[PDB]
């Protein structure tokens, strides 16, 4: 008889930090 | 016979929110 | 024998864009 299913895969790597925000409002 | 492949892993965790933007344009 | 491990998940979503900067100078 075939063996049991393999272990579930590894969780993926964490996502990249977001881009910096836009410039602020004018002075 | 080796068993069926394991299930795919979970997608990774989302990235952190990005840093704040630069100061706005001068008056 | 146990089957092969599953494939890894893909990379997580990129983070959201950061907040607006501070108001500009006088």
């Amino acid at each position: 008889p075939p063996g049991p299913p393999g272990e579930p895969g590894m969780r993926g790597l964490p996502g990249a930090v977001g881009p910096p925000g836009p410039p602020g409002p004018p002075g």
